[PDB]
């Protein structure tokens, strides 16, 4: 069963503009300010080329150059509706995407002659930053989520195919972040923004929205979007990144999001009215549910950002926002889904994912072979660069296997690098680390092979090992406080595992295997095939474990430990 496959770079940041035309043709429109165009696949998503749009397709009067308008098919008429991410007009098609297009007027009529500037003055303009129109109530209503500068998500609502519009009575909100430890400042405040909506089988609507909390928040509507329930945390971890929900032909729900935890806010973060830095946008994830969201599986990494370790990350080809957050999906066939994801022309991708891969129960890795594609190891140079970015370094390096032979293995240690410190922001990212994804499970077995490096060690040198339910940065020493299960490997006074107050010795100069067998609220730890002790769950999870996280613990430069293989099996 195939791993995720990159097939192209979309012509706009992801999240809007991907649209199926027929059984073989799929398009991704653009935000171009010039003659409209689109990226097109004519082989159901495998290969792609740019094409100019025909003369009757409207230019982008609103929007912005890096974002396409949203294009959605009306399920009753099979025509299309188009809205921009911001500004511009409401366009409806007659005769398809390459047919005639009409703009909605303020008086509920349709305007054919929209290339006349004077006639554009009386066209309907929907306010706010908009996401994707969705058709609900047996196709008879269309809703467009939007947010303004402060009051949270609300919905533009039309009951006549988009000709006339009103606003929902309420929408979705979420609370402000508080500067409590480990935070030294406030996260940029987003009040339940950038919502995705799904119609559930019982007619209820589910809205899932981006927040300043550790997870997306959600609300539900029983009246097709007019009114919404009290907002609550969702099961999808992530902060200040976008969620997308969709449904496959057979009823299966798909959730796409960036399943990450940002580094704690530092001492120069503002009052929350603006963002200082993004440290959580270098991955994208997928989970699925076959039972209307009662249970979920997957939580797999679709892709890691190829540039994530780079010391020029923030400023290569301009300073604008980049990464793997934002996404849109189109099903290709029973087993395959096409996803557009990310921001910036060097980071944006179109990727094909297989559902059988989402449902897999095992994964294995060797650091020397798989570092580039599978391992998050970057630390940050904590100096603001570009638009809300930091440049990076790899925090851990491959070295020869001390035993001999051809394996390269990962050295995880406390770095001697003053560039990873910012005194005024009061942050220090010199502890190297590494983290790796596997399919989600509430029960599982993970095994890893490690060795103490033969050299000088500090008094607190070692490795904190954590099982987590989202991706924590390699250099984040607070991971243990949020982990499902966690324990330290200590190198001094002599090497040992610490399980509670139990010390379990092991030898230097030799490879060792540790296994973690978890079930419910307990994890059994084994060393070289012998039971070593049992760990109580530190944090409950709505989902289960889907990452193992390793971080050095030394406070002075040390030699650290080597990491070779990791294997996971879940049930
Ligand atoms: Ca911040
Ligand atoms: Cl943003």
């Amino acid at each position: 069963v195939p791993e995720p496959e990159v097939v192209a770079t979309p012509p706009a940041d992801a999240g809007r503009g991907l649209i199926r035309v027929d059984s073989r043709e799929i398009r991704h429109y653009s935000g171009t300010r010039k003659e409209p165009d689109y990226l097109v696949s004519r082989d159901n998503g495998k290969t792609w080329e740019m094409k100019a749009a025909p003369a009757g397709y409207p230019p982008n009067y609103g929007g912005i150059p890096k974002e396409s308008p949203a294009i959605v098919r009306n399920p009753l008429t099979r025509e299309f509706i188009r809205v921009q991410p911001i500004g511009g007009f409401v366009f409806l098609s007659r005769g398809g995407l390459d047919g005639k297009w009409l703009a909605v007027t303020n008086d509920g009529k349709l305007e054919e002659d929209w290339k006349d500037p004077e006639k554009r003055k009386n066209l309907k303009k929907l306010g706010g930053i908009m996401r994707t129109p969705v058709f609900v109530n047996k196709g008879r209503r269309v809703i467009v989520p939007f947010h303004n500068m402060g009051g949270g998500t609300k919905f533009h609502i039309s009951d006549d195919g988009g000709l006339t519009w009103h606003v929902s009575r309420n929408g979705v909100t979420s609370p402000r972040h508080e500067a409590r430890p480990p935070h030294q400042g406030v996260r940029w405040f987003n009040n339940a923004v950038e919502a995705t909506v799904l119609e559930m089988k019982d007619g209820t609507l589910w809205a899932l929205a981006r927040t300043s909390q550790d997870q997306a928040w959600q609300a539900f509507s029983k009246d097709y979007g007019e009114t919404w329930s009290k907002p609550e945390p969702s099961r999808f971890f992530g902060t200040l990144t976008m969620n997308t929900l969709g449904r496959l032909d057979d009823g299966t729900i798909v959730s796409l999001w960036t399943n990450t935890m940002a580094l704690p806010e530092n001492a120069t973060a503002g009052n929350g009215t603006w963002e200082d830095v993004f440290t959580n946008r270098d991955s994208h994830h997928i989970a699925m549910s076959g039972d209307e969201g009662k249970t979920w599986y997957g939580f797999r990494e679709i892709i890691l950002d190829e540039h994530r370790n780079h010391p020029g990350y923030a400023t290569l080809d301009g300073p604008e926002d980049r990464g793997k957050h934002q996404s849109e999906m189109v099903q290709l066939d029973k087993n395959r889904i096409l996803i557009s994801l990310g921001q910036h022309k060097n980071h944006r991708r179109l990727v094909i994912v297989d559902r059988r891969w989402v449902g897999a129960k095992t994964r294995a890795t060797q650091t020397g072979k798989d570092l580039d594609s599978q391992w998050t190891i970057h630390t940050y140079i904590p100096q603001k660069k570009g638009h809300c970015s930091y440049n990076r370094k790899p925090s851990a390096e491959l070295v020869q296997d001390p035993s001999g032979g051809t394996k390269k293995v990962l050295q995880i240690k406390r770095l001697d690098d003053p560039e990873l410190v910012n005194e005024k922001s009061n942050v220090d990212y010199r502890n190297g680390g590494a983290t790796w994804n596997f399919p989600n499970g509430t029960t599982g077995l993970v095994k890893f092979r490690f060795r103490v490096v033969d050299g000088e060690q500090a008094d607190d040198s070692g490795l904190q090992v954590s099982l987590t339910d989202r991706l924590f940065n390699a250099c984040d020493s607070t991971t243990k406080d949020y982990a499902l299960f966690t324990f330290p490997i200590r190198l001094k006074p002599a090497p040992h595992l610490l399980l509670g107050m139990k010390k379990v010795p092991f030898t230097p100069g030799a490879w060792h295997e540790i296994s973690l067998l978890w079930q419910g609220g307990q994890a059994v730890v084994s060393l070289d095939g012998k039971k070593a002790g049992t760990l109580k769950m530190a944090n409950k999870s709505p989902n289960g474990a889907s990452y193992i996280h390793f971080i050095s613990t030394g406070s002075q430069p040390d030699a650290g430990i080597l990491l070779d293989t990791v294997n996971a099996r879940v049930k």
